[PDB]
This record gives structure tokens, sequence and C-alpha cells, in this order.
């Protein structure tokens, strides 16, 4: 089964042919990239907010408007699909949802109101499809830039009312029916806990301080539960890789951050006429960002390790979860940037899916964002910045959507993408709760 | 070969599996989906402007979020291609393509410079699919909603430095190596005549009242001169029906408005926090419009008929102008509107290339655009509306882009489907440049 292996421009983009991204007919090696055996393994990789306008941004500026993306680009299959949510009350279409209701779409396969965590819109608790395979016997991993009990890693583990129930406190006063306390299931640290995958990276340790309120591990902070129960707990790049085994009597909690995790690059915010008055930008590293946390590449490298020692197979997923983070920021620098970290993930799952080969690979997005591609004398009403590519030519990026500190969310259809075993699945038109199916059907669950 | 049937949401969108467009597994009928036979005959569909934002935003209106654009989704082949133009002066990409630099890299599978139809950045000609195609004996359809000498439909039978010279007058003022009276082709109307498509139907009868400067028919009008070279002229919905046929012979030029023809939906335009401050809006068909200006479903219909007598085979593209025109006006009607015509007449493309089995169907967009769908209660900098869907919910559009009185183009990726011989070509990330070499390789010109 072919990865598409190099469509970037083949020539020379000013004469005939020659930004040509193939150079022969494709039916053949489409032919060959249709499987229907199963699934051993899938790795889901979400760009939070990472639409079709971002993935495009990122390449002009990244890999020029004739590059390409050996990762994001070089899946196969591909389709569009739609992620609107609902609204509680009414059960009617929420033309735009937020990453709680779209997370829980493709992990539970029921739609959802806009904050609701593996929950329907009456409230009812729905599986999910790592709880799923994690009950096959299948090795299970949930890696994310962002802390873990944000709504992208929380949704594969955590039930809850509203998405801001991160820990026993948030939980007591937003979502008293399912604090522990009151004889529900908890928070989602609490949730996360005793979800109990194999695998569990990204940031978001400052909640583990908070103590728990009541049950068996009442009157310790989450972090002392998390060890009476047997995890190994990491914080950094060394230690990540020092971890040799992961699974149900040692599982492995990363905690590489007291939030999120910090962004790769550098670049101003956005500002009003920044195309006009201030300066193309050139994105730099980011400074804060110290090498001792791990990338999403090297969290994703290590959970591959581990998690592929289970002989039945494992289910992984992995968020770039800041792309949607600087895009609300109007920061394209860090947008881009966080859009580039992903994939490199993408190139990791790839390579592995392309060795083993019995392996689905799925690159999406939760929904669409607000950053905009437009024409270098744009006069815009909101938030413009230009940047020098790696082209060596400005592109101008518009953030247009929200007079308030935070740019929006879109409910654009947005690009799906696929590699291996039942990929055929991802073409074509689609719905996020599609996804849910396509998954379980492929692992067999 | 089948077409998606059915991708509407298959139940209650708020129980599980509900909002699944997928009934089951689709390897089987995708690999039925690929054939690498020739194409005997290729319809080429364009929505002006149509990006993901503007073919969601429609669905979401006209269908419901969990409905299914009958012509426009049930393409089974998929994928998202790159339209980026070139600066003139440096040869390096510029992100934002505008609709003559595009319609000029599918038609020529060269890239080109902003506002440059048929002619590459050293301002040479290239020649066209539609010319290549009656080249090689094949019927020919150039069909439009916008002015036929606008740059879409003209991208295939006219060589200008500028898309502004639609007749002698401008083209002497603009694009002096062009002007006849100086040697050149002529003007884009004059080539428009030259070129001598089987079929051509669109708006643009102003340009034609002009008369010619020069060669052999000096001071007649344009409308004269297709005349004199035996040209049947029809100019309303009867005259059209009642054409028997259309060739060398009697070519067809059907000229249905003055400049562009009427939308098909009346709303009012976007306005500064109008999603807040002025009522939901629900579209009404346009009272203006006379039922005798022909509809494009009707137009494509008539195409496909006349063109099909050619044993050989044809090439037709048929032009949804007014997506794009309704767009820049920030109204989100005629917008949707202009999306559902398209529909409309890709259902006739894909119902004729059903029965004929020999035909490759081909809809996308030549780039994206300004609109984005927001959540109801957004306040944005640029201009908003709320609309009543068919869902009986509240949908906020919003053009947040410019400042002027033009919303933009946008340089994001987006959509192409394909359906029938050779429609693999389509799948994955390609450019807008590979659209030519498919269709080429697919008529073996
Ligand atoms: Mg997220
Ligand atoms: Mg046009
Ligand atoms: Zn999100
Ligand atoms: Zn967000
Ligand atoms: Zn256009
Ligand atoms: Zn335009």
């Amino acid at each position: 089964m072919p990865v598409l292996e190099n469509r970037a421009a083949q020539g020379d983009i000013t004469a005939p042919g020659g930004a040509r991204r193939l150079t022969g007919d494709q039916t053949a090696a489409l032919r060959d990239s249709l499987s229907d055996k199963p699934a051993k393994n899938i790795i889901l990789l979400i760009g939070d907010g990472m639409g079709d306008s971002e993935i495009t941004a990122a390449r002009n500026y990244a890999e020029g408007a004739g590059g390409f993306f050996k990762g994001i680009d070089a899946l196969p299959l591909t389709g569009q699909y739609t992620h609107y949510a609902l609204n509680k009350k009414t059960g009617k279409p929420d033309y735009v949802t937020d990453s709680a209701a779209s997370a829980t779409a493709w992990s539970t396969g029921v739609k959802t109101y806009n904050g609701a965590l593996g929950v329907d819109i009456h409230e009812k608790d729905h599986p999910t499809i790592l709880e799923m395979a994690k009950a096959a016997g299948l090795a299970t991993g949930n890696v994310s830039t962002a802390e873990l009990q944000d709504a992208t890693p929380a949704a594969l583990v955590a039930h809850v009312t509203s998405s801001k129930c991160y820990g026993p406190s948030a939980t007591s006063e937003k979502c008293p029916g399912n604090a522990l306390e009151k004889g529900g299931k908890g928070s989602i640290t609490e949730q996360l806990l005793n979800a109990r995958a194999d695998v569990t990276l990204g940031g978001g340790a400052k909640t583990f301080a908070e103590t728990a309120t009541a049950g068996e591990w009442q009157g310790k902070t989450l972090r002392e539960q998390a060890q009476a129960r047997g995890y190994q707990l990491v914080s950094d790049a060394a230690s990540l890789n020092s971890v040799t085994e992961a699974n149900q009597q040692k599982p492995l909690l990363g905690l590489f951050a007291d939030g999120n995790m910090p962004v790769r690059w550098l670049g101003p915010k956005a500002t009003y006429h920044g195309n006009i008055d201030k300066p193309a930008v050139t994105c730099t590293p980011n400074p804060q960002r110290n090498d001792s946390v791990p990338t999403l590449a090297q969290m994703t490298d290590k959970a591959i390790e581990l998690l592929s020692k289970n002989e039945k197979g494992f289910f992984l997923q992995v968020e770039g979860a800041s792309i949607d983070k600087q895009d609300h920021a109007a920061n394209p620098c860090g947008q881009i940037g966080e859009t580039v970290d992903l994939d490199e993930a993408v190139q990791r799952a790839l390579e592995f899916a392309k060795k083993e080969g019995n392996t689905l690979v799925i690159v999406t997005a939760d929904h669409a964002h607000a950053s905009q591609i437009v024409a270098p004398d744009t006069k815009a009403p909101g938030l413009t910045q230009a940047l020098n590519t790696k082209d060596g030519a400005v592109m101008v990026m518009s953030y247009g959507n929200s007079e308030e500190d935070s740019q929006e969310h879109t409910g654009s259809q947005l690009r799906i993408a696929a590699y291996g075993p039942h990929a055929a699945n991802v073409v074509g038109l689609t719905d996020q709760t599609d996804l849910f199916y396509t998954m379980k059907a492929a692992l067999g669950l």
C-alpha cells in the first residue's frame, strides 16, 4: 500500500507543466491503496482547528506554495467531513462546534452539545473508542500538546456534562451530577486515571495537585492517587525516553507542563492593518520552550514503541492541540509552527504504518477556524500580518471574525485523509461521527 | 461506475449513529469507481469562489447540516487542490489568485499572473483544452452565468494580457499588443468568435454592440460579425430550446443578458453586527428575474443534448459564476442561491454521465473566498448575517477580509471532486494545473 511520496511541484512553476504535483495517472496507485483487511492498529492524528486554510498557510510559509508536507499531504485517500454540533435543548444542528462536542462525535459516534464530553444531549454517557479498544485487549494511547484535561484528549477518557470539570473543585461547582462526592464518576482527571490507558502523554500537571473529596483515594492529591495506583509518572524528554514498557500493570502518565505545552515558534500577534503598517514577519524558534519538553513527534515515537508491543494491537490518538490555540490568539507564527509540529508526528505515524502494513492512519481536524490567506495589499477590518515565506514572497494572513480577545472557530467542512486498511471510508463526503464507526469496524470492536 | 446515492444523515442526529452519512464499508464501491479507460466526454463544472466554506454554508441553509447535495456532494472521488498564481514580475507564487489566472491554469496547464487569460508571465500564448478538443474533432461547449467575456469562460477561447480587454475599445487601451489594429489576435470577444466552439452560452450581450476597428468585419458590431460568420444567435429560454443542432457549420451563441445573468435568490446584504441587530433572514426567489432567462441547469441540458451528437466525444465547461460575485457583495442569499443553481447543473451532468458511461465529470472551484460560518452570537468586525436554515435553526455568516466594498478571495486549498474515467487523478493533493493534464490525458489529446 503506497504512501504519496512526492506531490511537490515537479518543475519550474512558471513553465508549462512545472507546477504539476502528479507525474502520471493515479488509477493503479489508488487501486493499490484500497484494502478491507482488518486494521490491527489505528493512529488518529487531530490538528485542532486545522482546516484546509490552516494547512495551506502552513505549507505556503514552511515549504513554499508548491511544496509538500511529507506527513500531512502524504496520505493517499482524502475526503471532506462535517463537524456540526447540536443545540442541547432542541437537538437541532449548531453549525459551529467547540472541541469537546467534535471530539465526542468521533470518539463515541454520537453528536452532542458544545462543551459536552462523552455524553449526549440528554447527558447520557456513551462508550469511547479508547474504552472499547482496551476492553477488547488492545493497547491504548492518548497523546496531546494540550493539558490532558483539555477537550480533545479528555473526550477519550471522561464523561462529563461540561468540559470545564477538570478536577474535583471544578466538577463540584459546574458538574454536580458528575462530582464524586455526589455519586458521579468524577472529574475529568479522576475519570482519566480510572480509564487507565497504557500511554497518556501531554500537559495538565497542575490539576493533578488537587485532592479528591471522596472515594478510595480520598484526601490524596490526584498525583499521589496516580502513584498509589501503579502509574509511571515522567515529566520531561529524558525521563520519557527512559521508559521501556507501558501496560495495565504499569501504565505511563507523562505530564510535561503545568498547563498547555509551549509552542515552538515565536512571532508577533496579527494587528489591525498589520500587513500595511508593520514589516513582513519571519518566524523564529520559541525561546521560552525548553529542549527538555518533548515534541509531538518524540511523544508519538515513544507511544508507538511502547504500544506496538501489544500482540493484539493498539489505538493511539495524537493531538496537535495548539494550532487551534494560536489561531484563537491571531498568531500566525504560533499557528504555523504547530502545524509543522503536527506534520512531524504524522511522518512518524506513516513510517510506522508503512512497515507494519496493517495500520490505519487518519489525519484531520475537529473543526475549521478563523485564519484566511488574503492578497498582500488587503485592507481588512480584523487582524492581519505579512509573512516572508520559503518562496521568498510575502503571504498575508487575516483574522476577521471576532472583535473580542479570541478569534473563532468556523463551520466549514474540512479535509480528512487516510492511509491503510479501511481508508476508503474517509473518501467523499462524510460526517465526523462516521469516523467513530470507521475505526470501530476497522478494529472489529 | 456508481454515484454516491445518499450521504445525508441516516437517522436521528441526536442518537448514536443517527448522523452517519455512511451505511457501511466503502472499499468495494470505491474500487468500482476506478477506471482508466478513455473518457469520451468531459464535463467540467466550476463554482466560481466555491470553497468548502461556500459548499457547507449552502448545504446547511438549503438542505440542513445533515442534508446532501445530490449533485455537488455525490461525486465519489475527492481531493484538495492548490490554485496559487504567480507574481508577474518575480515568477514567485502569489498566494491569492484571481479568476483569470486560475482559469488559465486548468485550461492551459501553465501558471500565470493575476489578470492574465491564456498567456504565461512572459505574455506568451498557450493553447487551451477547448482549442485542443476542437482540433481533435471533438464538440466543444462553454457555458456560464457570467458575461461571456468574464475570466472563466474567456480563458477557454481568448489570449490576452489583461482580462479587462472585453472588446475592441478596452483592448486598444489596455492590451495594445492584442489589439486587432495593432496586429494582435484581438479583444476577448473577437477571439471568442474566432475560437468557434459549437456551443457558447452566457451573458455579455453588451460588448457585442461594439464595432471592430480593423479586419474583415471593420465597422460592423461584433453581433453582426457573429451572424455574418454563420453563428445561430439565441437570447432567451424558448429560443435556446428550439435549437436542434450546433456544429461548425452552425455554431450556437446564446446571449441571455446584457452583463451577468440575474441571480436566482434575493436577500439583504450582510451588515456590521448584522447577526445581532437585524432579524434572521430567509432567502426568497428573485422576483426581478424573468422566468424566460434560462437557468444554468437548462443551459447545461441543452449543451449536453447538442454536444453529445458528436460521435468522437465532447468537452464542456459549465460555470456557476455568481457564487463568487455574491460572496464579493457579502450577500448570503445570492451566494447560496447560486450554489444551489450549480448543484442543479451538476445533477444534469451526473445523470448524463451515469447512463453514457465514458464521461468524466469534474466539480471544483477556481479559488476560495471570504464567507465563513460562525457561532450565532459572534460579534465580528466585518459584515454578518443570521439565516433561518432548513433545519429550523439560525446560521450566521461572516465577511471579514475587506474594508472596501468587495470581499476578497482567499488562498485556501479546496475541494475537487470527480466521477467517471480517470477520476483517480483528482484524489489527494493536486494543483489546478494537474487538472489540465488530467483532462488532456483522459481525452487522449
Ligand atoms: Mg483540542
Ligand atoms: Mg468566473
Ligand atoms: Zn478544536
Ligand atoms: Zn478553539
Ligand atoms: Zn473566481
Ligand atoms: Zn472574484
